[PDB]
């Protein structure tokens, strides 16, 4: 089991990554669908715990067969690739659980996540167990270098170093911009701490398959946040209610998208 917390500071306000992050997920699922592969919705409903926690629950599969490396690919019989996303948004905080029905138990990415409104100096937000936490490698995620970018992921409309909001006038993000959040009144800031769990007990594969998962979520983290960013323009002035009616409309559009447009997105690699 490895356990990683990734931190992404963002020059956005807690309030404000609440619908970014609603509206970027939409985009970036349906941005990888088609052919049979890529998100289907399954569930989609507020929920209220006996602790009183209310917030919003997903559960949605990762049809995943030929987006998934070959060494991955001849691992398991057709099929058996797809992974479960449930997940207990209670923004600020959420709870995501992934899992695969074929390696039932042996598989596990979780992912943690605290939304502060700081500049990711809490230590230990999860509050985990003093030493165990001390096990826990520490990574930030900088979405303004370009050097933290795998090279054929790379696009300029998605580099915050290059792009300006219209909107809000935030961006572009220079090699400093960070250190820079503490001088201007404007220009507001947040970090998502994610911490992740990754658990992959298979015989001779374990350290290589945890190892691996953690580099394509560190991935996925620093692609969607920068897409994030400069997709501000488009849902910087949507409401929580705009959110909640785009989703229901994603839900309809990933399943055709699904059935129809050939296999997109990002290639095997
Ligand atoms: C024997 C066989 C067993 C083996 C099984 C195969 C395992 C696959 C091996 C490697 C794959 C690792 C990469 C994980 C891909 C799944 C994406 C993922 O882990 O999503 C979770 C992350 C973090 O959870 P969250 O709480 O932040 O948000 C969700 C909660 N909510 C909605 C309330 C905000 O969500 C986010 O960052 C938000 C972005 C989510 C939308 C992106 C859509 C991704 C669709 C396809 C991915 C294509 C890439 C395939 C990788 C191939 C490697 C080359």
């Amino acid at each position: 089991v490895l356990l990683k917390e990734y931190r992404v500071i963002l020059p956005v306000s807690v309030d404000e990554y609440q619908v970014g992050q609603l509206y970027s997920v939409a985009e970036a699922s349906k941005n990888e669908t088609g052919g049979g592969e890529g998100v289907e919705v399954l569930v989609n409903e507020p929920y209220e715990k006996d602790d009183g926690e209310k917030g919003q629950y997903t559960h949605k599969i990762y049809h995943l067969q030929s987006k998934v490396p070959t060494f991955v690919r001849m691992l398991a019989p057709e099929g058996a690739l797809n992974i479960h996303e449930k997940a207990w948004n209670a923004y600020p905080y959420c709870r995501t659980v992934i899992t695969n029905e074929y390696m039932k138990e042996d598989f596990l990415i979780k992912i943690e996540t605290w939304h502060k409104p700081d500049l990711g100096t809490q230590e230990n937000v999860h509050k985990l167990e003093p030493e165990a936490w001390k096990h826990v490698e520490a990574i930030y995620i900088d979405i303004a270098d370009r050097s933290q970018v795998l090279s054929k992921d790379y696009k300029a409309e998605e580099d915050p170093a290059k792009f300006k909001s219209i909107k809000t006038g935030r961006g572009p993000l220079g090699p400093n911009w960070k250190q820079e959040l503490v001088n201007q009144k404007d220009c507001p800031y947040m970090c998502a701490y994610k911490l992740v769990t990754v658990k992959f007990k298979w015989w001779g594969l374990q350290n290589k398959v945890e190892n691996f998962i953690h580099k394509q979520e560190k991935r996925l983290f620093t692609n969607f946040h920068r897409q994030l960013f400069c997709w501000l323009d488009k849902w910087v002035d949507l409401t929580m209610d705009d959110i909640r009616r785009m989703e229901e409309e994603t839900k309809r559009q990933l399943d055709e998208m699904r059935q129809k447009d050939p296999v997109k997105g990002m290639t095997a690699d």
